[PDB]
C-alpha cells in the first residue's frame, strides 16, 4: 500500500563520430580511403541488487549520463563501444517514461538488468562511402546521438525495522528525526489506516524503512482479509530498536518497562520475540537518568546492544542508524510458515 517515487533523466552515450583519412605512405603517391568507423555510445542500464531496499540514491543524484562510443581513427582503425553506465536499483522497481507513459522495465529478479537509455551507434567513416566516382571520399557520418529521456522509478516500500516501547517515548519524535522521506499511499482516503512508517538514512550510504510495529500488528488484525496484507509486512520487517525512558516524567523503572513491552510482544505470537533488538535509552539528558541506565544495563540480560543518546538529532543518532545497518545485513526474514509444503 506505500510505495516510493523518484524521477530522473539518463541519456546514452552519442557514439563516437566516423574518421576521414587516406593512406599516405612514402610510395611517391597518396590516396585510398583510410578513416575507421564511430564506436556506439555506451548504453544507461538499471540492474537490480537484492543489496538495495530505497530509492534514497536517486534522491542525491537526478542525472545519468553514459560515456560516448570511441572516434574512428586513421589507418582504418575502428573505435570500441564504450561500456554501459550500469545503475543498481531496489528489487521490485519498475521504471516508466515520464513522457511516453511507458513501462520501461520491470525490474523484479537479482542481477535483472535492462536497457533504459541505449547509446547511439557509432558513425561510419569515409572509407565506407567510396564509389567509382569518388575513389577518396570526404564524407563522414557523425556519430548517432544517445537516447535521452526523462524516466520514474517506482518501488513498493515495506519496512525493515520496527519501533516498540511505550507511548511519548520517542517512538513518534524519533521516527521523525530520521526519517528523509516519507512513502505515499496507494489505497488513500478511505480506512485512512496509514501506519507511520519512514525511510532513513546513515550516515555511509545505507538505507531502509523504518516503522512503528503498533501500527502495522494493529493492521494485521483488521478483519474480512485486510490482516494478511499487514502479515506479510511484518515478516518483512527484520529488527527492532527498542526505546526504553531513562528519566519518567511520570514513569518509572527502566528494566521494567523494557520487560512490559518485551512480553506483549510475545504474546502477539508473530515472532516479534526472535527479532533481532537495538535498545535505545533515550532521554539521557535528564539528571536522574545518569544511573538509571547504570542499574538497566545491569538487570538486562539479553545479547541486544544498548544504545543511549541525549537530545533525538539527525546527529546524534548517527551511532545508532549504523548498527541498525549492520544487525539488518545479518538477519534474516520472519515467514510465519517455510517452505514446508510437500
Ligand atoms: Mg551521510
Ligand atoms: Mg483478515
Amino acid at each position: 500500500m506505500f510505495v516510493d517515487q523518484v524521477k530522473v533523466y539518463v541519456k546514452g552515450g552519442d557514439g563516437g563520430n566516423g574518421m576521414v583519412a587516406f593512406r599516405r605512405e612514402k610510395y611517391v603517391p597518396k590516396g585510398g580511403p583510410a578513416g575507421g568507423d564511430g564506436g556506439k555510445g555506451g548504453d544507461v542500464v538499471f540492474e537490480v541488487d537484492e543489496g538495495l531496499r530505497t530509492l534514497m540514491d536517486f534522491r542525491y543524484k537526478k542525472h545519468f549520463k553514459a560515456i560516448r562510443g570511441e572516434h574512428g581513427m586513421s589507418k582504418n582503425q575502428h573505435g570500441r563501444n564504450a561500456d554501459d553506465m550500469v545503475i543498481k536499483v531496489p528489487p521490485g522497481t519498475v521504471v516508466t517514461d515520464d513522457d511516453t507513459k511507458q513501462v520501461i522495465a520491470d525490474l523484479t529478479e537479482h542481477g535483472q538488468r535492462a536497457v533504459i537509455a541505449r547509446g547511439g551507434r557509432g558513425g561510419r567513416g569515409n572509407s565506407r562511402f567510396a564509389t567509382p566516382a569518388n575513389p577518396a571520399p570526404q564524407l563522414s557520418e557523425n556519430g548517432e546521438p544517445g537516447k535521452e529521456r526523462y524516466i520514474v522509478l517506482e518501488l513498493k516500500v515495506l519496512a525493515d525495522v520496527g519501533l516498540v516501547g511505550f507511548p511519548s517515548v520517542g517512538k513518534s519524535t524519533l521516527l521523525s528525526v530520521v526519517s528523509s522521506a516519507k512513502p505515499k499511499i496507494a489505497d488513500y482516503h478511505f480506512t485512512t489506516l496509514v501506519p507511520n512508517l519512514g525511510m532513513v538514512e546513515t550516515d555511509d550510504g545505507r538505507s531502509f524503512v523504518m516503522a512503528d510495529l503498533p501500527g502495522l500488528i494493529e493492521g494485521a488484525h483488521q478483519g474480512v482479509g485486510l490482516g494478511h496484507q499487514f502479515l506479510r509486512h511484518i515478516e518483512r520487517t527484520r529488527v527492532i530498536v527498542h526505546v526504553i525512558d531513562m528519566s519518567g516524567l511520570e514513569g518509572r523503572d527502566p528494566y521494567d518497562d523494557y520487560l512490559t513491552i518485551n512480553q506483549e510482544l510475545s504474546e502477539y505470537n508473530l515472532r516479534l520475540t526472535e527479532r533481532p533488538q537495538i535498545i535505545v535509552a533515550n532521554k539521557m539528558d535528564m539528571p536522574e537518568a545518569a544511573e538509571n541506565l547504570e542499574a538497566f544495563k545491569e538487570k538486562l540480560t539479553d545479547d541486544y546492544p544498548v544504545f543511549p543518546i541525549s537530545a533525538v538529532t539527525r546527529e546524534g543518532l548517527r551511532e545508532l542508524l549504523f548498527e541498525v545497518a549492520n544487525q539488518l545485513e545479518n538477519t534474516p526474514e520472519f515467514p510465519l510458515y517455510d517452505e514446508e509444503e510437500l
